[PDB]
């Protein structure tokens, strides 16, 4: 069926047209996805160890702290050093990929023992900028070995982008979600192409204005597009999204998906927490419906929900205003 065609690495296009409070402006992006699902469980293992320390030295006090912390991720990383990726699971051990996944680890080990002389000798502020730099090499790494990568370049072809990039996150596929296989009749996306779907949108910002997008997302050829119109209203002048108080930076979230059999189609709603420059958080909260375009029947889930993940960045050669993304995503709350 559609899920098919999902099969291997997707081209994609995105197109956006959007109005903010009267400022116009147009977005778009290339890229490509790649949904199949593979896993493991001992890196998954691994990888949650790594994660849940990094975070535990982010906030972290003391030094005891962040020395425990790092200690945890040193064994971590030497245990997934010796696993095989689901990405790379055909190739020989002593493959050029095989090693350079290996290289990953001697790299984040080595970087883990910089935070570890720092975290020995007291200085916790300065071990735990040495433990960010760990997210470079995770960024990198994730991109060439790790599952279910969304990866796209979207260029502000208007010139100057009159939002924050990380606003228009959101707005900018979830067809290529990795659904498990024992979930894949919950898939509602994949199912609906490649005539496709409807994505509406309503985001609330918190103490500011709110987008209202419209979207469709269908096979033009053998590429996915994503083609969006966005009217922004009440948005505040000085607020954080007009005066461009957000971080450069995206968090993690649950997107929560159940079935909308009045509509064939799927009600959808997360809320999305992004940085402000002064430590704050500003909520975006979200009201989504999809609903398909082709009267060939589609998957109506039952309530399960999108983990997310998203590392946002630049090309250092691009002189237009513009945002790089990568993007990994897993629905989840079904088990066998
Ligand atoms: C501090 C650095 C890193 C962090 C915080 C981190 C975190 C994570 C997280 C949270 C996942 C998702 C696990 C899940 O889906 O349950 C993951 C997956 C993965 N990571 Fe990392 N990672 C890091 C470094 C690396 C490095 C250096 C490599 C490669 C050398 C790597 C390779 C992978 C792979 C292949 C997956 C997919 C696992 C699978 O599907 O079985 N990671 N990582």
């Amino acid at each position: 069926k559609g899920e098919e065609l999902f099969t291997g690495v997707v081209p994609i296009l995105v197109e956006l047209d959007g109005d903010v409070n009267g400022h116009k402006f147009s977005v778009s992006g290339e890229g490509e996805g790649d949904a199949t699902f593979g896993g493991s469980a001992d890196l998954e293992d691994n990888m949650e160890t790594l994660n849940d320390n990094l975070k535990v030295i982010e906030k972290a006090d003391n030094a005891a702290q962040v020395k425990d912390a790092l200690t945890k991720m040193r064994a971590a990383a030497l245990d997934a050093q010796k696993a095989t990726p689901p990405k790379l699971e055909d190739k020989s051990p002593d493959s050029p990929e095989m090693k350079d996944f290996r290289h990953g680890f001697d790299i984040l080990v080595g970087q883990i023992d910089d935070a570890l002389k720092l975290a020995n000798e007291g200085k916790v502020k300065e071990a735990q900028a040495a433990a960010e730099q760990l997210k470079t090499t995770r960024n990198a790494y994730h991109q060439k070995y790790r599952g279910g990568k969304l990866t796209l370049k979207f260029i502000c072809t208007t010139g100057k982008l009159p939002v924050p990039w990380p606003t228009l996150v959101t707005t900018l596929v979830q067809c290529f979600s990795r659904y498990p296989d024992h979930m894949k009749q919950h898939d509602f996306f994949k199912s609906a192409m490649p005539e496709g779907y409807v994505q509406e949108r309503t985001i609330f910002f918190k103490d500011d204005g709110n987008y209202k997008t419209r979207a469709e997302v269908k096979f033009e050829g053998d590429t996915l597009v994503n083609r969006i119109e966005l009217k922004g209203i009440d948005f505040k002048e000085d607020g954080n999204i007009l005066g461009h108080k957000l971080e450069y930076n995206y968090n993690s979230h649950n997107v929560y998906i159940m079935a909308d059999k009045q509509k064939n189609g799927i009600k959808v709603n997360f809320k999305i927490r992004h940085n402000i420059e002064d430590g704050s958080v500003q909520l975006a909260d979200h009201y989504q419906q999809n609903t398909p375009i082709g009267d060939g029947p589609v998957l109506l889930p039952d309530n399960h929900y999108l983990s997310t993940q998203s590392a946002l960045s630049k090309d250092p050669n691009e002189k237009r205003d513009h945002m790089v993304l990568l993007e990994f995503v897993t629905a989840a709350g079904i088990t066998l």
